[PDB]
Order: structure tokens, then sequence, then C-alpha cells
């Protein structure tokens, strides 16, 4: 199944469906490198609250996972996949997807990530009181960065990263397998055709985005005993819904 062409066509198919989802255009981003938060800036980030700091922070993941679902409804197969599945396979994936975006919005040169309008480092975070989590974001982010991945690279990336046939609850996991198959010779083609299969040694192994995100779900349930009601009543109801129906409404418009 599936000839060279077909194959190819999905390549252009799939970077199309992530240039009209991918939040920010990366020159975007490129352009505000030297717009840097000051020290007292920072300070006053540090000095917030620390259900201010996770109640901002929930909201700029929400954000970003409503992109990751447009990009998921525009992607080639995924709509044709049950509903359940359709929601499986967001629920596991759409937290890995944002992480990987994240790259582009992280500096490497100064270890700093987009936030709010400015760039500042990990220290921005401190307030959250999960530090060990803020830095394997920055570190895995690092890492990322380091492959100098192509826009194109991306949207092949974070489809098979969201098309994941192994997740638990896929009732139809031929289907989901099918079109695994069919994005990884797409993106393995685009590889070979670009002189840029070296990168498939130093992706990072499946376990890494699982363990990343196992510790925001872990983190969250710290923060959510500690503080209830302040997630129930000013937390996104996506973010909740997903890490703590929305889906359902999102994929049915
Ligand atoms: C997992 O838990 C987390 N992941 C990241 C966190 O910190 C952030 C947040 Cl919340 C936002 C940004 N930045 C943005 O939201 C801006 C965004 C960057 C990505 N671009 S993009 C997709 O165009 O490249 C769009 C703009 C960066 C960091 Cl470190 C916090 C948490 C938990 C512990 C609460």
């Amino acid at each position: 199944m599936a000839s060279l062409t077909e194959i190819e066509h999905l390549v252009q198919s799939v970077c199309k469906s992530y240039r009209e989802t991918c939040q920010l255009r990366l020159e975007d981003l490129l352009r505000q490198r030297s717009n840097i938060f000051s020290r007292e800036e920072v300070t006053g980030y540090q000095r917030k609250s620390m259900w201010e700091m996770w109640e901002r922070c929930a909201h700029h993941l929400t954000e970003a996972i409503q992109y990751v679902v447009e990009f998921a409804k525009r992607l080639s197969g995924f709509m044709e996949l049950c509903q359940n599945d359709q929601i499986v396979l967001l629920k596991a994936g759409a937290m890995e997807v944002v992480l990987v975006r994240m790259c582009r919005a992280y500096n490497a040169d100064n270890r700093t990530v987009f936030f709010e309008g400015k760039y500042g480092g990990m220290e921005l975070f401190r307030a959250l009181g999960c530090s060990e989590l803020i830095s394997s974001i920055f570190d895995f982010s690092h890492s990322l960065s380091a492959l100098h991945f192509s826009e194109d690279e991306i949207a092949l990336y974070t489809a098979l990263v969201l098309i994941n046939a192994h997740r638990p609850g896929l009732q139809e996991k031929r289907k989901v397998e099918q079109l695994q198959y069919n994005l990884e010779l797409a993106f393995h083609h685009h590889l070979c055709k670009t002189h840029r299969q070296s990168i498939l040694a130093k992706l990072p192994p499946k376990g890494k985005l699982r363990s990343l995100c196992s510790q925001h779900v872990e983190r969250l349930q710290i923060f959510q005993h500690l503080h209830p009601i302040v997630v129930q009543a000013a937390f996104p109801p996506l973010y909740k819904e997903l890490f703590s129906k929305i889906l359902h409404r999102l994929l049915q418009e």
C-alpha cells in the first residue's frame, strides 16, 4: 500500500496542516530573541504566589493544546478514526506535542524560553514549586535544539508523536497502526530525501516524553491537593479534563 507519490503527498499535507496550526510562526519567535525579561521582571515572577503562577501556566498550556487539537483535526487520517480513538490519542499525546513544539520558543544560546511576550530563564518559574520538572523541560528543549529541526521535520515528528498505535484504550488498533506506518514512511522518506537520517539515532526515546508528562500530572496532583478550589474555580476546563466533555465539543466543531 501507498506508493512513492502518495508518500510525498502525505509529507506535503502534514507540513501544510502544521503550518496552519503552528500557533506562532518561527520568524515571530526568533524576532523576539533579544526581548529578555529584566532582573526586576524575573524577581516579580518569583514573588508571585504559587497558585497565581500555576493558573498562568495552566492557561498558556491550554492555549498551546488548543492549537495541537486543531493540528490533529486537520491531520490526514485522524478525523477518519472513531471518536473514542481521537480522544485517547489527544489525552495521551497533546502535552507531548506541546513539549516538542516548545523547542521552537527556546533559545539555546542563553537557555531562555518565550513566555508572556519575552524570553526568560528557568528561574522565572521558581514560584511553581516544581523546579525539577521545569529544569527537565528546559533540558528536553535544549536536547531538541541541538538537532536544529526544520519546520517540516517538526510537523512530521509531531504527527508521529500524536499518531501512536500503542496507546492503551484504542478500539481500532489496526486503523491507528496503518496511519502511524504511513506517517513514519513519510517522515523517513523526507529525512532520506534531505540527507537528514542521522537525526533518527538522536531523537529522544518514547519514554522520555512519557516521563515529562507523568511528572506534570504528578506535580499538578500535589498542587491540587493543597489548593483544590483554585483548580476548580480558576483552571481552564480543557486542562482539568486532560490532566486533573470539552474535547468532544472541540472535535465535533
Ligand atoms: C508541562 O508543564 C509545564 N510546561 C511548561 C511550563 O512553563 C511554561 C509555560 Cl506554562 C509556557 C511557556 N511558553 C508559552 O506558553 C509560549 C508559547 C511557547 C511555544 N510557542 S510555539 C508552539 O509557537 O513554539 C507558542 C508560545 C513556557 C514554559 Cl517553560 C510549566 C509547566 C507546569 C509545571 C505548570
